[PDB]
């Protein structure tokens, strides 16, 4: 039994930011997620390094320090910068985890690899040894499918080919692709040898992750798998129904057993 969460946090670009961080932290605390995957995690280019490449007030780092307020459980942070973002931010992705790790990677899944290009996207992977199996978790934030300088297929192939093994690869995040609207581009995702935990789930809700208040209701965020899994549940979270809103995207919360 393992519980996963993925959430595009729109870091430091949200109104009411501190309360929203607090909501997120409190939730992670109650639920005790094994792995949290986060996209649009920002830090100010001009702030001091704390350590590695992480600058003061990095959203993820703040989240973690807030998390410590509500749980004794040791959480670990792995973050990677992608490109120069909104304003004077570094935009990146992160993974938080309850578990210690065997491996960590940060790499570009895109052809663009310059911090000066919006379409350069770095991925963060984590390897956990769990119940005598090695599992790789990937936090992803992809470009629009129609993006004329990146091939989403190729990019996904880069992620999947980063390690050459027969490990369970779990691949989490914002894919900028509506499973309802642009079906051909969502089908294309799966063509890469991917299984969608939403579809595989025993219990599920409507699955909507972005709401612009059916005209404007979308499913843009996912949790994919390279193998078929026993997926007990797949709920949306932080949507003012199951927990308060913390971003401009809602999060996905998935329960897997193995
Ligand atoms: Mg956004």
């Amino acid at each position: 039994a393992m519980k996963i969460l993925t959430v595009n946090v729109h870091a430091w670009l949200e109104e009411n930011q501190m309360e929203k961080i607090d909501i997120l932290a409190r939730t992670i605390a109650e639920k005790q997620y094994d792995v949290i995957a986060m996209q649009e995690v920002n830090q100010l280019m001009n702030n001091k390094i704390i350590f590695d490449d992480i600058r003061e007030e990095n959203y993820a780092w703040v989240l973690l320090e807030t998390l410590q307020k509500y749980t004794d459980t040791d959480y670990y942070l792995h973050w990677s910068n992608s490109h120069i973002g909104f304003g004077k931010y570094n935009e990146g992705v992160a993974v938080i985890t309850r578990h210690k790790i065997k491996a960590e990677d940060e790499f570009y899944c895109t052809f663009a690899q310059s911090v000066r290009t919006i379409s350069a996207r770095r991925i963060v992977s984590i390897t956990i040894n769990y119940e005598g199996q090695d599992i790789e978790f990937y936090s992803c934030h992809m470009n629009l499918p129609n993006c004329e300088t990146e091939d989403m297929g190729k990019n996904i192939q880069t992620i999947l080919n980063r390690t050459q093994n027969s490990n369970l690869k779990i691949l989490m995040g914002d894919f900028n692709t509506d499973a309802i609207g642009n079906v051909a581009a969502y089908e294309n995702i799966l063509s890469q040898g991917l299984f969608d935990t939403y579809v595989m789930a025993e219990k599920k809700d409507d699955g909507i992750t972005v709401d612009k208040s059916d005209k404007a209701k979308k499913r843009l965020d996912y949790i994919f798998s390279n193998k078929e899994l026993k997926v007990k549940e797949s709920k949306v979270i932080f949507n003012n129904k199951n927990k308060e809103i913390v971003s401009d995207h809602f999060g996905i919360e998935v329960k897997i057993e193995f």
